């Protein structure tokens, strides 16, 4: 086992650090179980993008390591289709050393890589959706037979540790009571079946059922525009130019959020997924939630980020193909 520590930025980017070559070249990070690939800024990635000017860019003729590959990767983010090309490295995840396989990002859109605060994305999902099918890193991670538990696990804490990621197992200090597997529906995803969603006193949506992404990467919670519509109406939720809010000193009032999974209800007390920046009554305060039209395979489905994530320690087991979730602590 082994434990990378995070960094908490206003509880919408949890981010940790790799080394990346050798020297090692230090990324601040976002441990993505929503992706499975690693992607850091090109040293190459032209200075034209400014998501590049201002972030850590790795720079292959910097390490002795670096193993050459060329191989063009590409993904479209609705935002813009971000390229780079595959390179073979050693990448140290908390204290661990892996030759690892990323994308070094030479292109990408401005929003929203130019707001992260961190460089990187270390893909914690399976190597099934892997661009160019990459091994993941965590597989590799795997494949070397240390650590205790074909698991990691996911703390993020409520800001301020600001969060704790587990490679191998999970640590007890973050959570309380028991561990509730949900199982895996497609294989290749950490994605779960979701028994609807309840709003305070009705079980008003995903009724039926519907797929929910475990995304550590994700800010938020997330579901098709229509659920969201109807969820942020359903609490009274005033959209804004993008993410809907509410009156700061109106956000205690609003009704508890529940997501049916494995036999549980997993409760966000308002307090869970508004950023109660305030409690004036002239401000506006945001909420943890937002629509994430996600296209198929795996979307439309609803994803479970940090602000479920800060209150549910998150573990996802590979081994098992299933995903616990207990109270974070
Ligand atoms: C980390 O993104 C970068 C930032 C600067 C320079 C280079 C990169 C990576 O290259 C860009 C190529 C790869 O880019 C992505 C990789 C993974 C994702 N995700 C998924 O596929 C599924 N779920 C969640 C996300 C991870 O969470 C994210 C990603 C970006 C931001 C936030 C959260 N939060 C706020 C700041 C931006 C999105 C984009």
């Amino acid at each position: 086992t082994s434990s990378v520590i995070l960094t908490n930025y206003m509880d919408t980017q949890y981010y940790g650090e790799i080394g990346i070559g050798t020297p090692p070249q230090t990324f601040k990070v976002v441990f993505d179980t929503g992706s499975s690939n690693v992607w850091v800024p090109s040293s190459k990635c032209s200075r034209l993008y400014t998501a590049c000017v201002y972030h850590k860019l790795f720079d292959a003729s910097d390490s002795s390591s670096y193993k050459h590959n060329g191989t063009e990767l590409t993904l479209r983010y609705s935002t813009g289709t971000v390229s780079g090309f595959l390179s073979q490295d050693i990448i140290t995840v908390g204290g661990i050393t892996v030759t690892q396989m990323f994308g070094e990002v030479t292109e990408m859109p401005a929003l929203p890589f130019m707001l992260a605060e961190f460089d990187g994305v270390v893909g914690m999902g399976f190597i099934e959706q892997a661009i160019g099918r990459v091994t993941p890193i965590f597989d590799n991670i795997i494949s070397q037979g240390v650590l205790k538990e074909d698991v990691f696990s996911f703390y993020y804490n409520r800001d301020s540790l600001g969060g704790q990621i587990v490679l191998g197992g999970s640590d007890p200090q973050h959570y309380e009571g028991n561990f509730h597997y949900i199982n895996l529906i497609k294989t290749g995803v950490w994605q779960i079946q979701m028994k609807g969603v309840s709003v305070g006193s009705s079980t008003l949506l995903c009724e039926d059922g519907c797929l929910a992404l475990v995304d550590t990467g994700a800010s938020y919670i997330s579901g098709s525009t229509s659920s969201i519509e109807k969820l942020m109406e359903a609490l009274g939720a005033k959209k804004r130019l993008f993410d809907y809010v509410v009156k700061c000193n109106e956000g205690p009032t609003l009704p508890d959020i529940s997501f049916h999974l494995g036999g549980k209800e997993y409760t966000l007390t308002s307090a869970d997924y508004v950023f109660q920046e305030s409690y004036s009554s002239k401000k506006l305060c945001t909420l943890a939630i937002h629509a994430m039209d996600i296209p198929p395979p795996t979307g439309p489905t609803w994803a479970l980020g940090a602000t479920f994530i800060r209150k549910f320690y998150t573990e996802f087991d590979r081994r098992n193909n299933r995903i616990g979730f207990a109270l974070a602590r």
